């Protein structure tokens, strides 16, 4: 007559496999190297080729097409909007989340989505580049660094986080619970029912702790390593939001999608 934490871990894992278009196994199959392989974007010529095949509407404007860096930033935003949608459905699997007031669900998602986005982005990154466009492109790290300022400054800190995060050798069963724990933080600004959220957090962190003990017997500090990664992600998001605001203030063509503007509004 006690909670079955192994079963809860498996429920979370299954919800992650159901709700995210990309997972670490799917990404590794593509990254390893037969139908619809990814188109490699390593320079301006190959960016423009990939756009004409994969996001044709975006470059169908002739002289009116936006600057390459702004088109890339638009594609970044579309990826975030999609991952926010996936995370919102995933959160229903977290015990207690759907029982919270709607406003608290919104606040938890507001602060958690970008931390989760950058954690999961590691799964599609290697030291040379990253998968994009639903696994149909591979854009190089060097190409992103070559963009004009400020756009070359977006992805590099995310690659740096990801190289260390990937060295932990988590699998999707671990990442799903880490993402659930990110969403359940009782210290987000403006929460109403802090007490119930703290209990929700305690519960999911307990599931995570036991799962890591079982799945990674070789790494006895993996749980505190991941607690630190959560703090690192909060700081990565704070810095990312500051850069997005610079882009907003200084780049008139880099229209910010209204869902993301709402996420960033009053965030940090
Ligand atoms: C076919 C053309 C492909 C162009 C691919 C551009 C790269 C996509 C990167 C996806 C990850 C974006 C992470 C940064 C998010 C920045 C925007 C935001 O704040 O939501």
């Amino acid at each position: 007559m006690t909670a079955d934490l192994k079963s809860l871990a498996k429920r979370i894992y299954e919800a992650y496999l159901k709700n995210f278009n990309m997972n670490k196994v799917k990404a590794r199959v593509i990254l390893s190297g037969s139908n619809n392989p990814p188109f490699v974007i390593h320079d301006m010529e190959t960016l423009c080729m990939a756009e004409k095949t994969l996001v044709a509407k975006l470059v169908a404007n002739g002289i009116q097409n936006k600057e390459a860096e702004v088109r890339i930033f638009h594609c970044c935003q579309c990826t975030s909007v999609e991952t926010v949608t996936e995370l919102t459905e995933f959160a229903k699997a977290i015990p207690g989340f759907a029982n919270l007031d709607l406003n608290d669900q919104v606040t938890l998602l507001k602060y958690g989505v970008y931390e989760a986005i950058f954690a999961m982005l590691s799964s599609v990154m290697n030291k040379d580049g990253m998968l994009v466009a639903y696994g149909n492109g591979f854009i190089t790290r060097e190409f992103l660094k070559s963009l004009r300022k400020p756009f070359c400054d977006i992805m590099e800190p995310k690659f740096d986080f990801a190289m260390k995060f990937n060295a932990l050798e988590l699998d999707d069963s671990d990442i799903s619970l880490f993402v659930a724990a990110i969403i359940c933080c009782g210290d987000r600004p403006g929460l109403l029912n802090v007490g119930h959220i703290e209990k929700m957090q305690e519960g999911i962190v307990h599931v995570l702790r036991l799962h890591l003990q079982s799945n990674h017997p070789d790494d006895i500090f993996l749980f505190p390593k991941l607690l630190q990664k959560m703090a690192d992600l909060r700081q990565l998001v704070t810095e990312h939001a500051q850069l997005v605001q610079i882009i907003k203030k200084t780049e008139s063509d880099a229209a910010l999608h209204p869902l993301l503007q709402e996420i960033y509004r009053d965030m940090y």
